[PDB]
């Protein structure tokens, strides 16, 4: 009973910062599909790397473009099973705990409404949010709230004080939460 295949189950993945990235397992981001729709890469603070990732996956877990007020993405689906939405949140020059609090939603539903990246991980590094979804017979299930699925899924984040998401590493893959592997490079395995 062996199951290995991350690149064969991905349906939609986006990193808000640079432009198009393929990570070590085979996960690919598009190119600026939320603010402006068609443009280029913007990096205002590129000499501050992430400590819990790789060099290649550091670019997909560190690069940020720009912010405004109340915004998000659209994911179109037509199949049922276990869909997992894992997104990496990161910061640059903001030191505060329990003052810079944000809101995060999936398909209109509220899940993490008090998101502070400095109080959760500490100073800099990589922050991770794991939210498993179950759609069966044409309806959606988010933890302890049941509703119906109609065409697309939405990721809508609301403002805290000055900024909204800051650094975002969106990754939605399909079939189950026991198939998502994440490790660092090591020479000895025992
Ligand atoms: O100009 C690029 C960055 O602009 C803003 O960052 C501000 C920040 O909001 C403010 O508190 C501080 O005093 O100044 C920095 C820039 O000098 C945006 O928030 C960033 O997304 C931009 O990268």
């Amino acid at each position: 009973g062996a199951m290995s295949g991350l690149a064969d189950k991905v349906i939609w993945a986006v990193n808000a910062g640079g432009e198009s990235h393929v990570d070590v397992h085979g996960i690919h981001y598009r190119k600026d599909p939320l603010e402006g729709r068609v443009g280029r890469a913007s990096d205002y603070g590129m000499k501050l790397p992430i400590l819990r990732s790789n060099p290649e996956d550091q670019v997909l877990y560190q690069t940020e473009r720009y912010n405004e007020d109340s915004f998000g993405y659209d994911i179109p689906i037509k199949e049922e099973g276990e869909y997992v939405l894992v997104l990496k949140f990161a910061e640059v020059y903001f030191a505060q705990s329990q003052q810079k609090v944000f809101d995060v939603r999936v398909n209109g539903h509220t899940v993490v409404k008090d998101l502070d990246i400095f109080d959760r991980v500490g100073h800099s590094t990589a922050h991770d949010e794991i939210i498993p979804i179950s759609i069966k017979k044409g309806k959606l299930s988010v933890q302890g709230e049941v509703s119906t699925f109609t065409g697309k899924l939405s990721v809508e984040f609301v403002k805290g004080y000055y900024d909204n998401p800051k650094v975002c590493a969106l990754f939605i893959m399909k079939g189950t939460a026991d198939d998502v592997p994440m490790l660092q490079p090591h020479p000895g395995l025992e």
